[PDB]
């Protein structure tokens, strides 16, 4: 059985969102060192105990997409899913007390119209590149972890992320998000994923044409996502996906903040569509089978750390389970018993290969 795996996934995301985001304490401070003094004062990660550590927005809407797909069921229509996907985003809008969620998608869960047609579509934007598509994403994959099922992933990741990040910098994060989840499900090596999504990025951008929505808009802003994670790769050595990754000699914490802002849009590392799952992608091929180095990489850090957590202990829970996870880290967990439970769920769907309706 595989079921912890999930189970982990869903917990572990939720954890890795509230260590990063310790109650929106990191963001006064944005700075990689001084995050990793106060690491060390509380006791260092194994000590951390997350009972008073809220989750954030990402692990509410990564709720939001998980509930909807457990309700969408077997085969579903996938207007049915996405009807349950735009109210599931837009009624999650009243548990953000505290949670600090983001521009885009606080505007446009509150545009959508569920039960309309096409209620849950909004218009291009330029300024929708941010990480909060991929943020709550990564249970697609789960969901739909089947070769057979790849197009309908490819599908599902960008409607759902376009529901309120309508670029492809945000949306194309929702697909780096949940694909790379599906890889971990099937124990795809990780140091083959980013070669993975450079050689499905032409089956994006064909739904993309032929859903027919912004095609103009769309294309011409694609060049984005896709030139950042072609350089990123090529820098790690692992654009041909046969080969093992490098990291620079010298890559410590302050190192780490340096990069992570030469990655970024506006200078928080993270903040984006592209670079969130990028930073996770980082640490995990960095960690491997250690949750604290998983940690120190993609959850402590100067820039948008909560998310890069939430995306990034996502994954390594669906490859590692709860392997030297210390229990105070998730054993008082809020929304711990309903993560569960959505985990379950979500692998009696996905464990058992099933075709939906496309639109
Ligand atoms: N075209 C673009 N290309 C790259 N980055 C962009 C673009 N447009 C905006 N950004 C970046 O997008 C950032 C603004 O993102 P926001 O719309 O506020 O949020 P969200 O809806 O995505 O929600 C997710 C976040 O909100 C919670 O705090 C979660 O913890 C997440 O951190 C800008 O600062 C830009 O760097
Ligand atoms: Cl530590
Ligand atoms: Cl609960
Ligand atoms: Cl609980
Ligand atoms: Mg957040
Ligand atoms: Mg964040």
């Amino acid at each position: 059985g595989g079921m912890e795996k999930y189970v982990a996934a869903m917990v572990l995301s939720a954890a890795g969102d509230a260590l990063g985001y310790y109650n929106g304490k990191w963001e006064f401070l944005q700075d990689g060192e001084k995050i990793h003094r106060q690491l060390a004062q509380l006791g260092g990660l194994d000590a951390l105990d997350v009972g008073r550590w809220r989750v954030s927005d990402d692990t509410v809407m990564h709720l939001a997409t998980a509930e909807a797909l457990v309700e969408a069921g077997k085969a579903p229509k996938l207007t049915q899913l996405y009807y349950l996907l735009a109210k599931h985003y837009q009624d999650c809008m009243e548990d953000m007390d505290g949670r600090a969620p983001g521009g885009a998608s606080v505007h446009n869960a509150m545009q959508l119209k569920p039960g309309k047609p096409n209620g849950w579509r909004i218009p291009f934007n330029s300024h929708e590149g941010g990480c909060g598509a991929a943020m709550r994403a990564m249970c697609i994959g789960l969901r739909f972890p089947h070769h057979s099922q790849l197009d309908t992933l490819i599908q599902v990741s960008i409607e759902s992320g376009r529901m309120t990040h309508h670029h492809p910098t945000g949306y194309l994060g929702a697909l780096a998000s949940a694909l790379f989840t599906a890889y971990a499900v099937n124990s795809r090596p990780p140091l083959q994923w980013g070669k993975g999504l450079m050689e499905l990025l032409p089956e994006a951008k064909k739904y993309i044409v032929q859903s027919g929505y912004f095609v103009e808009e769309n294309l011409q802003h694609w060049s984005y996502f896709q030139t950042k994670w072609e350089n990123y790769l090529k820098l790690r050595g692992i654009l041909d996906g046969e080969s093992a990754p490098t990291f620079p000699e010298s890559f410590g914490v302050k190192e780490r903040d340096q990069f992570y802002t030469s990655l970024s849009y506006s200078g928080w590392g993270g903040s984006s569509g592209h670079d969130a799952p990028m930073i996770a992608y980082d640490a995990v091929l960095a960690a491997g089978d250690s949750w604290k180095e998983l940690a120190h990489r993609a959850f402590f850090h100067g820039g948008d750390s909560d998310s890069t957590a939430a995306i990034a202990g996502c994954w390594w829970g669906v490859m590692y389970g709860f392997k030297g996870v210390s229990p105070s880290n998730y054993e008082k967990l809020e929304y711990r018993n309903r993560l569960e439970e959505t985990a379950r769920a979500l692998y009696s769907l996905g464990s058992k290969e099933d075709t939906v309706i496309s639109l």
